[PDB]
């Protein structure tokens, strides 16, 4: 599956090298240049944990979700790994959760120490 594709050939984007957020590149992006901290970021994701259950689209809302990078908009490791994205690229992330809703959890929808998976398609990024 596209999650264990992830534990097996993703690359290791944290700082600390603790495998909290591992990534593939699905489709290869336009140019050379990724997105800068404080650019608005355009993206389309799907969602879901580890393991399947609660699966979250925004192409459900025909509606991009638009955020400020590295402005603490949005769980650390969306601002670790669209960072690393290029325009047009689509990603796949593994995250572990300390690098998203760590002990606390979100409940009932995402519980206490879950992992993480998203398909992430950055369409566009513009300077502040
Ligand atoms: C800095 O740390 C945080 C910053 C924000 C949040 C809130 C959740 C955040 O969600 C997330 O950061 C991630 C990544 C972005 C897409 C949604 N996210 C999800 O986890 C969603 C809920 C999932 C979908 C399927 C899953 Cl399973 S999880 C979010 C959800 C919806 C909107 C939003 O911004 C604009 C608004 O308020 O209208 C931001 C949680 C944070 O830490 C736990």
């Amino acid at each position: 599956g596209a999650p264990a594709t992830v534990t097996e050939q993703g690359e290791d984007i944290t700082s600390k090298k603790d495998r909290g957020v591992l990534k593939i590149v699905k489709r290869v992006g336009n140019g050379e240049e990724t997105p800068m901290i404080g650019d608005k970021v355009y993206v389309h994701y799907k969602g879901k944990l580890s393991n399947g259950k609660k699966f979250d689209s925004s192409h459900d809302r025909n509606e991009p979700f638009v955020f400020s990078l590295g402005k603490g908009q949005v769980i650390k490791a969306w601002d670790i790994g669209v960072a690393t994205m290029k325009k047009g690229e689509i990603a796949h992330l593994l995250i572990k959760p300390e690098y998203a809703y760590g002990s606390a959890g979100s409940l009932p929808k995402i519980p206490s120490n879950a992992t993480l998976f998203f398909e992430i398609e950055l369409l566009d990024f513009k300077g502040e």
